[PDB]
Parts: C-alpha cells; sequence; structure tokens
C-alpha cells in the first residue's frame, strides 16, 4: 500500500504542490516543492495532527494480485488532482497576510471556483514532524462575528422584500432604544436623517438595526440561509456551517444587533450571525452574480497517471437568494462604501472596486476587521473576503486595505 505511488496535487497554473517520490526501499516519500504554500488546502494525513485538506478529502483518487505486495507498484498508481487555485493569486494573498493573523479567499463569482485561499499563521509540512493556532484553517473552520459586513444581507433582504430602497431616509442617531436595549453608532456619531445608501456607506448601526427590525426575525434568518447559512459550503472541501438562531427564539433587541452582524442572543439555538470567511465570500459572489449563489469548489479536475482527464468539476448553484434587480441595488450600495464611505482604503486608482467593511469585538477588548468585495464593478470577475484579527493590536480598517490590494494584484494577474 506504500509501494503504490500517490498522485500529485497541482495548481491550475501548473505548479506542483505535493508529489510522491519512490525510495529504493520500495516505499514512497511525500515531497512538497513549494513547502509553505497553501498549506491548509493541500493538507496532510498525520497520526498526531489528524487529516486535513485535499490530501485527506481526495485520498482515494490520490491513493488475485492484491495478495502479492511485490506486485503493488506495477499495478495501480494514484491519479493527480488539479486545483482551481492559481499560484500567483495565492502568493498575493499569502504576502498580504505576512505579520498578521487572519484569512483571505479569492473566488470567481460566476462559478464559485476558489482561486486563492490563505490562512495565517501557517506552517510548512516540514514542521509537522517537529512540534507545531497555526493548524486552524481560518478560511473555513473558524467562526467569527461578521460585524457590519453582514449588513450586506440585511440590505439585500430589505430591498428584495420591497420594504425599503436605497433612497429611503432613515434616522441615524448616535444612540437609540430598540427592544428595550441600546443600539449605538460607532463613537456614538449622530448622523441625523440620511438615505439608506449613505447609512450603508457610513455603516450606521442605528439605521441598519431599524431595517432589521422592520424585516423581522423570520425574514432575516430566511435570507441568511438563502445565501448559505446552515450549509457546509464546498463541493470538495469542508467548511463549518455559518450559524443563525431559531427565529422563534430571537428577541427584538437581539434582532437589532444581528442585523448589524453582532450575535447577542441567549437561548437554546446558537447566537448569530457567526460566519466563516468562505461564507462571506459566497455572499459577495452572489451579489456580484445577479443573486445566484454558487457552491464553491477547489478541484478543477482529476488526471489519470498518464494525463487523461478522468473527471471535471461542474459549478453548481445553491439557488437564487435575491432577484437580479435586488443584486444590482446592493452592488451599487457596495460601490458607495468604497467610493465615499468606510471602505476608501480599498480604492485602487483606475479600477472600480465595491465592497462592505466590518469590525467586531472579541475578548480582552481585541477586535477583528473584515472586508468583502468584488471587481471590476461593471462586470465582476473576482470576489475577495478577508479577516484581519486584532490580537494585541488595533487593526481598524485593515481588512479593506488588504482587500483592495489583493483585488488589484489579482486583476493584473488575470490580465496576463
Ligand atoms: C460595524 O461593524 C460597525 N461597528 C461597530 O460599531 C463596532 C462593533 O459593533 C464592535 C467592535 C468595534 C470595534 C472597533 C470599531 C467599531 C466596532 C460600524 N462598522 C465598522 C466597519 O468596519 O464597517 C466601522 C468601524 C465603520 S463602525
Amino acid at each position: 500500500s506504500a509501494y503504490v505511488q500517490r498522485g500529485a496535487i497541482i495548481t491550475s497554473d501548473g505548479v506542483t504542490l505535493a508529489e510522491s517520490v519512490k525510495q529504493d526501499d520500495g516505499t514512497y516519500v511525500r515531497n512538497y516543492p513549494h513547502d509553505g504554500m497553501a498549506s491548509h488546502t493541500v493538507g496532510y494525513i498525520s497520526t498526531q495532527y489528524g487529516t486535513a485538506g485535499i490530501e485527506s478529502s481526495m485520498n482515494e483518487t490520490l491513493t488475485w494480485r492484491s495478495a502479492l505486495y511485490s506486485m503493488a507498484g506495477i499495478n495501480t498508481t494514484g491519479s493527480s488532482v488539479v486545483l482551481t487555485i492559481n499560484s500567483q493569486m495565492q502568493a498575493v494573498a499569502e504576502a498580504a497576510l505576512q505579520g498578521y493573523s487572519g484569512s483571505i479567499v479569492v473566488m470567481d463569482p460566476s462559478t464559485g471556483a476558489v482561486l486563492a485561499k490563505a490562512s495565517s499563521p501557517s506552517y510548512t509540512h516540514a514542521e509537522l514532524g517537529t512540534i507545531i493556532s497555526q493548524l486552524v484553517d481560518r478560511t473555513t473552520q473558524a467562526l467569527y462575528s461578521p460585524g457590519s459586513s453582514f449588513k450586506t444581507v440585511t440590505l439585500a433582504a430589505g430591498i428584495d422584500t420591497h420594504k425599503t430602497t436605497l433612497d429611503t431616509t432613515y434616522s441615524a442617531p448616535g444612540t437609540m432604544e430598540i427592544g428595550g436595549g441600546t443600539i449605538h453608532n460607532y463613537a456614538n456619531e449622530d448622523m441625523g436623517t440620511i438615505p439608506l445608501r449613505e447609512a450603508f456607506a457610513r455603516s450606521s448601526n442605528t439605521a441598519l438595526a431599524q431595517l432589521g427590525v422592520a424585516l423581522g426575525a423570520d425574514n432575516l434568518v430566511s435570507y441568511a440561509r438563502a445565501f448559505g447559512y446552515g450549509t457546509a459550503l464546498g463541493q470538495d472541501f469542508s467548511t463549518t456551517p455559518s450559524l443563525m438562531p431559531n427565529p422563534a427564539e430571537m428577541t427584538t433587541w437581539e434582532l437589532a444587533w444581528a442585523s448589524c452582524g453582532l450575535p447577542v442572543g441567549e437561548h437554546a439555538s446558537p447566537a448569530g450571525p457567526q460566519t466563516t470567511v468562505m461564507q462571506n465570500a459566497v455572499i459577495a459572489a452572489a451579489i456580484a452574480n445577479g443573486g445566484v449563489v454558487m457552491n464553491p469548489y477547489i478541484v478543477d479536475r482529476v488526471l489519470s497517471p498518464e494525463g487523461a482527464v478522468v473527471s471535471t468539476t461542474s459549478p453548481k448553484s445553491l439557488g437564487q437568494a435575491v432577484s437580479a434587480d435586488t443584486a444590482a441595488q446592493v452592488r451599487e450600495a457596495m460601490l458607495g462604501v468604497v467610493e465615499s464611505g468606510t471602505g476608501m482604503g480599498a480604492r485602487v486608482p483606475g479600477v472600480k472596486i465595491a465592497g462592505k467593511t466590518g469590525t467586531a469585538d472579541v475578548e480582552n477588548g481585541n477586535f477583528n476587521s473584515f472586508f468583502i468585495g468584488f471587481a471590476p464593478y461593471d462586470h465582476p470577475t473576482l470576489v475577495v473576503s478577508v479577516v484581519i484579527e486584532g490580537n494585541g493590536e488595533n487593526v481598524l480598517g485593515y481588512g479593506a486595505q488588504v482587500g483592495g490590494r489583493v483585488l488589484a494584484q489579482c486583476l493584473n494577474i488575470q490580465a496576463l
């Protein structure tokens, strides 16, 4: 069984990430020519550390005469797996995370193909045999409060149910009683009365909370689930489902905050929203793609030992979360975020970028920075989702700055 060559794992642009090399002993040693690249995605099979990534999930494909071990080699050979990951976009994402904890996903919005997936801090496969936070895949297997990045869902629901429009005005005070508890804008900023497109661009909690309350628990949960919440996203990789409460258990105050992306509920069902970075990308992708949610995937195709395509992955939809008309309104609101609101750090001269930012507290008074977005605005070909974790540091707005940088460099790669 170790006398039979394991198949390779190769990026879409032809870079070999994992290989098996025959010994004179007869067995096969696993080699990693770019050790440290896309480590969580490539994965491993380790008694100590468990199994993860493609190594495990595609193990079969990679893995009378059966009784003779001397015939193991001559007979079968593992077929390779070609990822949708692009090595240059991957390197872009990994560089952008240097010195930070967090994660980045780049995806194609019309298919859900994953073009870059990076978690930090990371590890090399050489370190698995030494000692070895680093092992957590923060793209798919860690949950976070999404904060204001979740307002994209609240907005989409509000427009799709025909309960509001981008030009409808909202009172956006520094502080407001809702459901017997207080909702505040950041820094308690009183914004006065403003149109919703502006409350979204400036990311007012008091205004968006009012929209959430006007939607109700049933609708907010329903739309969250239509974008993927509750689903283990990934045709060919594992993602932990993003979570919302049982709407019957939610209170008005809890609903107000949930609609701003902060889970504060206390009941038998989970508090929410709690999201993955992958789910955040699927949302931006759906809005970029006319409202049609794609189930993301990371295997492009399988190759026989001699190079024949054995199978090809087909893009698959998880349904239509909002109308095309609704999606176009949310895209326009997202462009405002970057052109004149809290996402100006994502701006890149000579390309129109749209998105939505978020910030959320964790324990010890730390906090995390989020961004989802897409580009170019008029005919999107790339989506990005980012988390930069605080740790000991203030990281206000860093998600957006990383987001724009990654989008700009990935577009240039697409260009070549
Ligand atoms: C959305 O996330 C909203 N955020 C806050 O008011 C907020 C929060 O709910 C929890 C912790 C925070 C820590 C620092 C700053 C703000 C916090 C408004 N949305 C964000 C966004 O990034 O888009 C900001 C900061 C404009 S404020």
